[PDB]
């Protein structure tokens, strides 16, 4: 079950970025964002995931202030975690 502050499918920014809590139900292949092949991309390996926010599988994303994403999710702002 998601947390009360989870990013949801109805959030305008989530819609614009094509976020899904489950990267296997995402359009990562169509987007072909650079840095890894698309099937390898999800929030856990994204530069914007905040590992010190949230708990368990539900972590922060810098782009979604006050909310939580799932580490197994994806959106079109996916960017390789480089530091
Ligand atoms: S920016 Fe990165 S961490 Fe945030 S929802 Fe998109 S893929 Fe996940």
């Amino acid at each position: 079950a998601a947390p009360a502050n989870a990013v949801t499918a109805d959030d305008p920014t989530a819609i614009a970025l094509k976020y899904n809590q489950d990267a296997t139900k995402s359009e990562r292949v169509a987007a072909a964002r650079p840095g890894l092949p698309p099937e390898e991309q999800h929030c856990a390996n994204c530069q914007f995931m905040q590992a010190n926010v949230g708990e368990g599988d539900w972590k922060g994303c810098q782009l979604f202030p006050g909310k939580l994403i799932n580490v197994n999710g994806w959106c079109a702002s996916w960017t390789l975690k480089a530091g």
